[PDB]
């Protein structure tokens, strides 16, 4: 970053200085950090929607870069957006066509004892851990698949028994089971992981006692 000025205008929000940078061809617009991250990954980092905005109309190429990074691999502008709950941003990134689709891999969001978040790969699994509905509904508006599965074969339901936060875990459960409706084969609350586990199963795997109860009563009621 210190040493570019591309990266340093990004994480600084300043818009005069990368618009002059920009008009160049001088500065290379794809320049990476020592984390393979681009100026559009940096503005997305420290919220910065101004900077953001100006590299996207500039460099729209720029919406589709993953971190290269083994720690951050896969990592996407959107997955940062959604990690800081920048919901302009997210609209924006979005608008523009920023996958919905994009797996996070590196080794900071593996499922580990030694890692601080398990949200799964998928900017839709980040939104519902985080715990933002609007930012779920606007992804799942774009397109993002609330049946997909991780490394792991875990889908979001799954991701979200793994979570501290067990009463708005609930809710953004029947939020994207909302979604799930009456399609005509199987419920995505009977899609096991590569352990065999279903969420329900999980539940009580883990000893994730709210969610145990909830899902218990569910099936009964179904």
């Amino acid at each position: 970053i210190w040493e570019s000025p591309l990266l340093l205008a990004a994480k600084e929000n300043d818009v005069q200085a990368l618009s002059k940078l920009l008009k160049f061809e001088g500065c290379e617009v794809h320049q990476r950090g020592a984390m393979g991250e681009t100026a559009l990954h940096i503005a997305a980092l420290y919220d910065n929607l101004e900077a953001a905005m100006v590299l996207m109309e500039a460099a729209p190429e720029l919406v589709f870069e993953p971190m290269t990074s083994e720690l951050y691999e896969g990592q996407t502008a959107l997955h940062i957006a959604v990690i800081n709950q920048n919901v302009n941003l997210v609209r924006a990134l979005l608008a523009r066509g920023a996958s919905v689709s994009a797996r996070a891999t590196g080794s900071v969001f593996h499922y580990r004892p030694h890692n601080l978040i398990y949200y799964g790969e998928h900017p839709l699994s980040f939104a519902a851990c985080v715990g933002s509905e609007e930012i779920v509904r606007l992804l799942i508006e774009h397109g993002a698949d609330i049946r997909a599965q991780d490394s792991l074969g875990n889908t979001v339901l799954h991701i979200l028994i793994l979570q501290p936060n067990k009463t708005f875990a609930c809710q953004m459960y029947n939020l994207l089971l909302s979604y799930d409706g009456g399609d005509h084969l199987k419920s995505l609350e009977l899609v096991p992981n590569n352990q065999g586990l279903t969420p329900f199963k999980l539940a009580g795997v883990e000893g994730n006692i709210v969610m145990f109860q909830h899902l218990m009563q569910k099936r009964k009621h179904i």
